[PDB]
């Protein structure tokens, strides 16, 4: 089967761990240690292909290896965290430097869409993603809305690469 190496990046507290755990365990974690960085594996069928997703949940040699060998990146912010959205540029710049390219498979993810506090509008994020030439997808690690879409879209972006 085909392996896809995915890396989840973004500011502390945006839901990188929650998203990853939702994808694998179909459960929402309230209080996952903010310092645990690890890789997780999930066998899936995506568009009729048996895939192994090798996912690094960032929070170190392991990070360097995945940043270098990672095929695609979820850049996550939370829709109730303006700073995390503003920080996205830094994560994008980092990925471009480590890949020496501005054409890297990536999806911009606006997490916590279940919350009534939104301080980042969908259109602001759409605009940023358009500027980078990538998709924008909103998610909730709590309700599972958008979660498969975000990860599976990242796979469909790697396939175009
Ligand atoms: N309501 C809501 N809370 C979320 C969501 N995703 C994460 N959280 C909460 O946000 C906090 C940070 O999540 P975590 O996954 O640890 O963030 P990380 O630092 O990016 O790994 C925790 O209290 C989570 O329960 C979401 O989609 N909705
Ligand atoms: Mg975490």
């Amino acid at each position: 089967m085909t392996e896809y190496k995915l890396v989840v990046v973004g500011a502390g507290g945006v839901g990188k761990s929650a998203l990853t755990i939702q994808l694998i365990q179909n459960h929402f974690v309230d209080e996952y240690d903010p310092t645990i960085e690890d890789s997780y594996r999930k066998q899936v069928v995506i568009d009729g292909e048996t895939c192994l997703l090798d996912i690094l949940d960032t929070a170190s040699a392991m990070r360097d290896q995945y940043m270098r060998t990672g095929e695609g990146f979820l850049c996550v912010f939370a829709i109730n965290n303006t700073k995390s959205f503003e920080d996205i540029h830094q994560y994008r710049e980092q990925i471009k430097r480590v890949k020496d390219s501005d054409d890297v498979p990536m999806v911009l993810v606006g997490n916590k869409c279940d919350l009534a506090a939104r301080t980042v509008e969908s259109r602001q994020a759409q605009d940023l993603a358009r500027s980078y030439g990538i998709p924008y997808i909103e998610t909730s690690a709590k309700t599972r809305q958008g979660v498969e879409d975000a990860f599976y879209t990242l796979v469909r972006e790697i396939r175009q690469h």
